[PDB]
């Protein structure tokens, strides 16, 4: 396959850079920027090979304009979906709120005890072990302690303070299921895997806390 | 050719992109490596189509690998060009050493007055104002206070210990050529614009000692 380290690692190289291209194509295609990626290849054969067709300001230019058609796609889309989430999170929590058996806190934190448990009330610096499911209002899973194969184990302060406030109504043994506003979650800015103003489901087994 | 930003902005960015990486090798080059550009183009190519013949766990074991090579090489080149500079310097002052005028110091430091200049000796704690030129062997000007419309003033002993004891040789008005033995000067570590072990070659106008 490679004879050599001038060989494999050049490959590697390349490979890298094959990959570094195709994750930004990703990133392009959420807002809708489908490049043609025939010619972003060439453009990388031709330059390569001192080639190409675009004078050095062409290049500039053309990024230039590219990267500011890129940033003002992503801001416009931040914007909307910022501003949708919110709404739709706050109808979804709203709905979940009047449901037999669920209660809304003072924080507006919205949870429906399953199991009570058993055992002393968790606090902040307690360390909790537990098993759980993260979806978004619209059913779409972010995280899953169970597809790692093993619970998550943390201090209660080190997450987010709807999971700080809500296990609390908890107790080991317990289960609960958290409705958590943006506020109490990831915000505006949210993170990969959360969009801007998501309120967040989570499923939530309690199996320590110590 | 472009009929579309689609089509050009994606030229332009691979452009752009195999530029980088045409330059990344250039310098590689400088320290003895020369990867294999058409190993190079087949990962871009290969990752790109998500056929990479290497896994992502690979491609980046590879590169852990090129990066150490990467700095074991460029250390390489630093220690010949110690050695080299060193040789071809010590050369050059043994040659300038013997010429009419020329006197060479205690320290090694070799030097020829080309006007005493009358006054007082600059002592340790004075403060001087010169005029001078910086070149190396090869006589790339390195330092020019002229180009700067102003001379340059220093400590007499704030300075490389060559300018220290060179300029005691003169006196307000005089001038002096200094060749500087690199361990009178940066050494083997060298400074931007000094390669390690250089001799250096000042044109000296002292205008002030004060």
């Amino acid at each position: 396959a490679f004879k050599n380290d001038d060989q494999k690692s050049a490959y590697a190289l390349g490979a890298s850079l094959g990959r570094y291209m195709e994750n930004s194509l990703k990133e392009q295609e959420k807002l809708g920027i489908k490049l043609d990626k025939d010619q972003l290849i060439a453009g990388v054969q031709d330059a390569f090979a001192d080639k190409s067709k675009l004078s050095d300001q062409e290049i500039e230019q053309t990024l230039q304009a590219f990267e500011a058609r890129v940033k003002s796609s992503a801001q416009a889309k931040m914007e909307k979906d910022a501003a949708d989430n919110e709404a739709k999170g706050k109808e979804y929590r709203e709905k979940f709120a009047k449901e037999k058996g669920v209660k809304t806190s003072s924080t507006g934190l919205v949870y429906q005890v399953v199991e009570a448990g058993k055992g002393e009330a968790p606090k902040d610096s307690d360390t909790v072990v537990v098993n759980y499911k993260g979806t978004l209002i619209d059913g779409k899973e972010f995280d899953n302690s169970y597809t790692r194969g093993e619970p998550l184990s943390f201090r209660l302060d080190g997450v987010i303070p709807g999971w700080t406030e809500g296990l609390k109504n908890i107790k080991k043994g317990g289960k609960i299921k958290l409705v958590i506003p943006p506020e109490l979650a990831y915000g505006k800015a949210g993170v990969p895997g959360i969009p801007p103003n998501s309120t967040l489901v989570f499923d939530v087994e309690l199996l320590d806390v110590k």
